[PDB]
């Protein structure tokens, strides 16, 4: 229940194929997730996503983003599941998720120090991220 | 060419009334800035945005944001023009996009060292900002 490999894994940036069913296993650690119902409209809501899929259909991985299109995006979400971590699938997803929402003037993200490493390896900068969290919609402003 | 008071500010919330000839003004200090014509159109594909007007209806201060309507958001852009600065404005500009947005989960944007304090009084939280610049679109991506 250990072994992995990234050979017959497959990237795609629809919700086509997808259902609640295959959004299981993310928000490790959050006190009070978005269901895989509520992550599935997340990603219907998002400017672009990219998944990560095994054969069987299963999302192991997701990244999502916001965007005008114009001059700025932000990426809200990246996880990969924990026995997939450390195969460079989280660096894929966001390379990919790069190409999706092209060469736009701003992206931005938001992390915590023990993360930084992960993004400066990609070629991201450092800065100070401002924000709030209500943690009573943790779970998601329902439909 | 110095005395001012927000009484006759108003404040809307979208482009109704509003051409790319109010729209000059800003990016102050930025080396290849987006048009006018261009800022429109940012505003037009936001999410949500925030415009103070002057009875003549120049925009003098805006705000603009991304959004998925369900967990996160993200404000790219806030300006108010120099000589309308130190009344508060600002400020005012992001309690109010904070209310269009809605009581989201995630509300997160990026800044600078010299202007965390201000948005540390407006409530918000420090962490690291990762981020990209792509400085050959500063100008955004064309129509
Ligand atoms: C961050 C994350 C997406 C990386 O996914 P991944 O598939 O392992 O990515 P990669 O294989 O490209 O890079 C892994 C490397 O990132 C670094 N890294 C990731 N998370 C780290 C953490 N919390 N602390 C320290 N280093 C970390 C490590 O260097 C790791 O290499 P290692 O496995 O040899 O130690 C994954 O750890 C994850 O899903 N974490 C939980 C959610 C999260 O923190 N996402 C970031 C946005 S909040
Ligand atoms: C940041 C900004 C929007 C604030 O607008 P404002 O209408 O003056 O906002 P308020 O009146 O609510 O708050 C002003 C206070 O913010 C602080 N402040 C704003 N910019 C600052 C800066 N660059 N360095 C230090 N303090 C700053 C000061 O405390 C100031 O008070 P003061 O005028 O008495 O010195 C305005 O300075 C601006 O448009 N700057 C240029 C664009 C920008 O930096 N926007 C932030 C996103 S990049
Ligand atoms: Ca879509
Ligand atoms: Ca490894
Ligand atoms: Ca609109
Ligand atoms: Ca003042």
């Amino acid at each position: 229940m250990t072994q992995r490999s990234l050979a017959d894994i497959q990237f795609q940036t629809t919700l086509e194929g997808v259902t609640p069913a295959q959004l299981g296993g993310f928000f490790e650690g959050w006190p009070n997730p978005p269901t895989p119902e509520t992550l599935w409209r997340i990603l219907d809501r998002a400017a672009v996503f990219v998944l990560a899929r095994t054969p069987d259909g299963q999302v192991i991985g997701f990244v999502n983003a916001l965007s005008d299109g114009i001059l700025a995006a932000s990426i809200p979400l990246l996880e990969v599941q924990a026995g997939w971590r450390s195969l460079g699938l989280g660096s894929e997803l966001m390379r990919r998720v790069l190409t999706e929402l092209g060469d736009l003037y701003m992206v931005d993200l938001s992390c915590d120090d023990d993360v930084v490493p992960f993004y400066e390896r990609l070629g991201l900068k450092r800065a100070n991220a401002m924000f709030l969290r209500r943690y009573d919609n943790q779970a998601g402003i329902p439909a």
